[PDB]
């Protein structure tokens, strides 16, 4: 039965991260902002917060935006996601010192929640006022879900395979766990993979929070998101997108590339349980966690640190502390990131797949924010109050999207 | 090096097909229609093709609507593509006996082009009229691309992941690639995968009719869809859902399934050459039929007939000539089901994933309605006329969907 840790499978490393996020346009900043304290959640100044008067009116939009760096040609010619894919792509390969690869070994795994949405009702809006000529010859490229992920292969020349899973928050984790597949089993020595995803508007706040699943704590914007909190009362959007680099060990050596982990292993279940709400007893979450410990060759005690999904709702913080629990992780050091940069759904499992990579890179793992008065039925030991140094040899991020779809990533110290 | 052949993969049978179409919403009436040379292309009876005056006034809609089978609860609850994947979901179930299988060991793979797009409009014309109160509590699940997989996941209790790949015109292909690797990887023993896609409607005329990618043969809507004929002029929009049960051998065999058919080995390959045309040189897509044949432990002289993608778009056809040659897969006797089917999007891969498990289950390979001229810089051995009973021992089916994403599936007799 192949695993990594016997040579079934190749090894595969991480040499090069990317992000954008509420706290930083560099991935760098981002996690010396973490280890700081740093929130990216703020009052939301929009003019549809009043416009609709929002229930909810914190989140964190970009602290770079994405079309700042965009002009006339791009925002005509791309969606949102894909404009935030060739952002987030182009930076990834300056990052990996631009290397030359075989375009027939190297694909691109990118998930995302929903696709170039917004240029559904553009067109939709120019058809109405114009006729059906008025549609641009690019609305197709535009509006399709695997726009983001095409718009990359082809800026890099990825000639591997070009994918796009969509599995909700567990998107851009599932693309990590594609992606390490594509490798092991032999069609792909190098990939990008990871996660996009579209801003904070007035729709999105409205859908979300009639779940009653946001978070409304208005009056104290970077107190809002408390996962694992006693006090806790939904999410908070924090805009993100985040790429890696993967690839063989071996190749990764042959070019003189230095790698930040490796990626041991991936577990994908589902609940069938609930179309949004994950099952209580967290026996099939858990089952993923399990799942890439078994590919990545490690037992329960080896993994010292969870990454957890940590969303801040009642019910899911719940679920995930009864899912670690069932795996046998719960000596784990936990850190819920949405803590401090909220929720970006498609991107957040690339984004915290990033995080776990620099946790082990260094060695340290950052405060959960707002972890004040533990809930009692809880009982996971999570960092908080400043970043702990220690000894992190083995990590599992924790994925758990709307629909019941689990991903856990196995990443281990290089 | 792991092949079906030789052992390194278990060996994964087709048990279950089930499938709507605009020829019939039975999958064995659809067959026997294809045999008879019938055609599912109509001229379009909607008002909006006369309200708008489209170029495009054909196309094939499904012969039973998803909706004369749905309730009011059900036009409440779901998205287009939902009902679809529910009904499709429970026909196939019933298909393959109701088997009572491990939940813990059956995955749900399901791709779609777009998701549940209509909803997106209906929230945003909801909030306009009345406030972000009158979005409903079930938009986000609607919405979501991930719905459709994971409505039928939660009917039929698949708990070995549920996952949904877009990649246009690939996707319900690439979805049953996945869910072949989910059990040669040991993950699970038994996955319900295909696609599904919404209807034709004005708008998805306009868009694609824009980039000059279908036909107008308004006054003669059977012969319209010409794959490899030299007077070929685009595709032709013809509805579908599929949907197909895989399963180990082993795991048939225990519970008294007869097989139809055996699927080999599956390839994803990528162009990374333009968002909507696909490579003139056909080599990446060739070598997604390669990789297909290297995992079955297949050589391209044992490849009996391939099921075509076959749009009939003028550059379409010549790449996958080119594609098909490259693989060293020319004498292979040809099939183009858009022909008589339409294009399909999402669903047009596991659509034609069942048909060619068809046609290896009865020796027999439909004619390609309206190869008359063929087209002279094309020399493929394309079936027409009437059916071609053959000894078909191997058979690949291609999808090559916009943004140049490559599946061919490797399927073999049982
Ligand atoms: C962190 C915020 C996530 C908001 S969302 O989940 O609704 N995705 C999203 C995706 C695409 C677009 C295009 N416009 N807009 C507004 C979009 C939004
Ligand atoms: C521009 C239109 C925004 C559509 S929305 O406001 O309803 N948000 C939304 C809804 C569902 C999903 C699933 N994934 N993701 C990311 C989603 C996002
Ligand atoms: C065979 C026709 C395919 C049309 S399409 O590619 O544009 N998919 C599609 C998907 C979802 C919806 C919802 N409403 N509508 C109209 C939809 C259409
Ligand atoms: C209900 C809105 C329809 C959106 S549309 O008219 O522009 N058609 C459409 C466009 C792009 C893609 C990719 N996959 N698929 C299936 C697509 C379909
Ligand atoms: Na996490
Ligand atoms: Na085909």
């Amino acid at each position: 039965q192949p695993s990594t840790a016997n040579g079934g499978f190749p090894s595969v490393v991480v040499t090069a991260v990317t992000a954008t996020t509420s706290i930083s346009p560099d991935i760098e900043s981002t996690w010396k902002g973490l280890l700081a304290g740093e929130s990216g959640i703020h009052a939301l100044e929009d003019e549809f917060v009043t416009k609709w008067d929002l229930a909810v009116k914190i989140g964190g939009h970009l602290k770079d935006p994405v079309d700042s760096h965009m002009g006339r040609l791009d925002m005509r010619r791309m969606s949102y996601v894909q404009r935030m894919g060739k952002l987030l792509g182009g930076q990834l390969w300056e990052s990996a010192g631009s290397p030359e690869v075989d375009p027939d070994r190297f694909a691109v795994v990118v998930g995302t929640g929903l696709g170039g949405a917004e240029r559904i009702v553009e067109s939709y809006d120019l058809m109405n006022a114009g006729g059906p000529r008025k549609v641009s010859p690019l609305a197709v490229q535009m509006i399709m879900p695997n726009g983001a992920a095409a718009v990359i292969g082809l800026q890099l020349g990825a000639r591997a395979g070009v994918m796009t899973p969509v599995s909700a928050c567990s998107s851009g984790s599932e693309a990590i766990a594609h992606a390490w597949r594509q490798i092991v089993m032999g069609d792909a020595d190098v990939a990008v993979c990871g996660g996009v995803e579209g801003p904070i508007e007035a729709l999105p706040i409205a859908a979300f929070s009639m779940m009653r699943a946001m978070s409304t704590r208005n009056d104290e914007p970077e107190r809002a998101s408390r996962p694992f909190d006693k006090d806790r009362d939904g999410f908070v959007f924090g805009e993100a997108g985040a790429l890696m680099l993967i690839e063989t060990e071996e190749h990764a050596k042959a070019r003189g590339a230095k790698p930040l982990a490796r990626l041991l292993g991936a577990g994908i279940t589902s609940d069938a349980f609930h179309m949004v709400a994950p099952a209580a007893d967290g026996v099939r979450a858990g089952r993923a966690m399990t799942r890439s410990l078994e590919l990545a060759g490690l037992s329960p005690a080896d993994i010292d640190h969870v990454n957890a999904h940590g969303t801040a709702t009642p019910i899911g913080d719940a679920a995930e502390a009864n899912a670690i629990r069932v795996a046998g992780c719960d000596q784990a050091a936990v850190y819920a990131p949405k803590s401090a940069l909220g929720h970006s759904i498609g991107a957040v499992g690339a984004l915290e797949s990033v995080l776990t990579v620099l946790t082990l890179r260094d060695g340290v793992i950052p405060p959960t924010l707002n972890y004040e008065t533990p809930d009692p039925e809880i009982d996971l030991d999570v960092v908080a109050g400043e970043p702990r140094y220690g000894d992190y040899r083995y990590a599992v991020n924790n994925s758990f999207g709307f629909g019941g779809h689990n991903v856990a990533l196995a990443f281990g110290r290089y």
